[PDB]
DNA sequence: CGTACGTGCGTTTAAGCGGTGCTAGAGCTGTCTACGACCAATTGAGCGGCCTCGGCACCGGGATTGTGAAAAAAAAAAGCTGCA
């Protein structure tokens, strides 16, 4: 298997559609070829929690925990 | 009382001196990655409390033995001796 910032790239990159990108449609695609452990959902929200704050991923619209994201940082 | 160990002497030996040459290896740098801290999540091994019952303390008594101490027997010591 590959890492979870390896997995988060594959869903949003391949197709590009529902709610810009959001939490359910990412986890549906991700499970098909990561091969699911129980920790999948726990370390997929953690991967998002540190990727949104670093600059690799930037968020479109939300409040606190919920929302929707993109890949290209804002103004870049 | 006997001699082992200090003292002082001459003979012998090699430590110490410095110098020189040759180099193992101490020690430093740069490159990459396996590995350990450090997250959040799952969870069962070990914690505190508490209950039972057999190990062990305790007694006791009476037999045994190990451990002396006294008194009694042997040997040796000291004083006499007399003798070839
Ligand atoms: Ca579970
Ligand atoms: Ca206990
Ligand atoms: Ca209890
Ligand atoms: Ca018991
Ligand atoms: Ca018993
Ligand atoms: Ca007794």
């Amino acid at each position: 298997h590959p890492k979870y910032s390896d997995m988060i790239v594959a869903a949003i990159q391949a197709e590009k559609n529902r709610a810009g990108s959001s939490r359910q449609s990412i986890q549906k695609y991700i499970k098909s070829h990561y091969k699911v452990g129980e920790n999948a959902d726990s370390q997929i929200k953690l991967s998002i929690k540190r990727l949104v704050t670093t600059g690799v991923l930037k968020q479109t619209k939300g409040v606190g925990a919920s929302g929707s994201f993109r890949l290209a940082k804002s103004d870049e």
